[PDB]
Formats: C-alpha cells, sequence, structure tokens
DNA sequence: TTGTGTTTTACGAGGTCC
DNA sequence: GGACCTCGTAAAACACAA
C-alpha cells in the first residue's frame, strides 16, 4: 500500500520549488514536472495534495 | 547506538464543480 | 462520472534525546 518509497533529492527539490512557485499544480506543470523528476502525475498530486496539509500546521500558534 | 515521537508517502471515505 | 479537493489514517523512514 504501494509502500511508501521516499522522494530523492533532486526530487524534492523540483517539487518544493514549483510549490513555492504557488501553491497549486497546473497540469502543464505536472506534465515537465512528471518527466524531470521520473515521478507520477498521480505521485505528484499526491505530493502537492500532502505539502498542504503540512503548511497548513504551521498555524501553531 | 537504541527507543519513541515526529515526518513523510499513499490511500479511501466524503465533498465541490462541472 | 471523472478530476480534484481538505481530512483522518496507516506505516515506512526520519531525527533526536538518551
Amino acid at each position: 500500500r504501494k509502500k511508501r518509497i521516499p522522494y530523492s533529492k533532486g526530487q524534492l527539490r523540483e517539487l518544493e520549488r514549483e510549490y513555492a512557485a504557488n501553491k497549486f499544480i497546473t497540469k502543464d506543470k505536472r506534465r515537465k514536472i512528471s518527466a524531470a523528476t521520473s515521478l507520477s502525475e498521480r505521485q505528484i498530486t499526491i505530493w502537492f495534495q500532502n505539502r498542504r496539509v503540512k503548511e497548513k500546521k504551521v498555524l501553531a500558534k
């Protein structure tokens, strides 16, 4: 399930970089992420969802 | 070098919008 | 009729006090 495989350094750099661009992934960007990073379109979608969860948690507060 | 507590992937139950 | 969302959740992997 199915089953957790941590993302690499260069991958996360690409992810967090285009996340800093704006919180929500566009269809266009997801293509070129998926190529540059070798993750599936679904993974990126899920990661972006999980990124915003983490950002919400920053409300300590 | 270990626990054990927090972070990181990955999903299914609910939802909006179209 | 799917594409995508915030969310609770599990569980591997992480990051520290010891």
